[PDB]
């Protein structure tokens, strides 16, 4: 038995402890790179918390067994200066992940898909404790975000998935692909950067209109 609760920034340490145990070690990109200690990813993960739309799954003992960290994304201003997230990163392995993210954003803008939308919910970090996987926790974390969206007049939930495996979970939850890129085709400087196992395939950006 578990609950789904809003994460407070004072939960930051417990969220990071959980992510270090699971996500830092078992997201397909993190594990491919053997990420290790990564304070930049800790910083990245804590950033969306004050947006007040991130959720934790908590077991009967009060331990965090899952999180979905979300941030609000606003349509770029007409005079927007696009910045590469990778430019502010010192960690070489995480920089590769940020560079991949920058590349996706250079190729695909979710706001082009939804010209009328000013604000979109962005699902940034999804992680469930191994012993609690396959129980629908990812779905219940996601569903709680629908409540936030309803309350705040947000229509679109956008989630960049790091593998076809997790994209399939989002499909089950009613999301559909809006962009994809195979790892085999991601060659920023002429050569492949990510070579995880074949079934991962590549990134898929998933979206749902609620
Ligand atoms: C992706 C992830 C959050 C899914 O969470 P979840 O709460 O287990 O989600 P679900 O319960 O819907 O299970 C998803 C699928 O995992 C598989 N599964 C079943 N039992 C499982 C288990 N004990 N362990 C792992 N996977 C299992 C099933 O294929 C299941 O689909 P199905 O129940 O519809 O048949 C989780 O696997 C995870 O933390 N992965 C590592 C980090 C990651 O990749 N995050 C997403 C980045 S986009
Ligand atoms: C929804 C979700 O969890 N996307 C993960 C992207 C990602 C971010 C940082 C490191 C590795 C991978």
């Amino acid at each position: 038995p578990y609950t789904i609760e809003l994460i407070q920034p004072e939960d930051g340490e417990a969220v990071i402890a959980m992510l270090k145990t699971f996500f830092f070690k078992d997201d397909p990109l993190n594990t491919f790179l053997d990420l290790g200690e990564c304070k930049e990813l800790e910083k990245y993960s804590l950033k969306p918390l004050p947006d007040n739309c991130s959720y934790k799954a908590v077991n009967k003992k009060g331990e965090i067994i899952g999180v979905f960290l979300n941030g609000l994304m606003r349509r770029p201003s007409p005079d927007d200066v696009p910045e590469k997230a990778a430019d502010s990163c010192e960690h070489p392995k995480f920089k590769k992940i940020l560079s991949l993210m920058d590349h996706v954003e250079e190729q695909f803008n979710i706001f082009d898909v939804y010209p009328d939308e000013e604000l979109i919910l962005d699902g940034k970090i999804l992680s469930v404790d191994t012993n609690y996987r396959g129980l629908g926790i990812a779905g219940r974390l996601t569903e709680r975000a629908y409540e936030y969206m309803r309350e705040n007049g947000i229509n679109v939930y956008h989630v960049l998935c790091s593998s076809h495996y997790s994209a399939r979970v989002m499909e089950k939850l009613g999301f559909h692909e809006v962009f994809r890129m195979q790892f085999a085709d991601y060659k920023p400087q002429g050569e492949v950067v990510f070579k995880p196992a074949a079934p991962h395939v590549g990134i898929q950006v998933m979206a749902k209109e609620v």
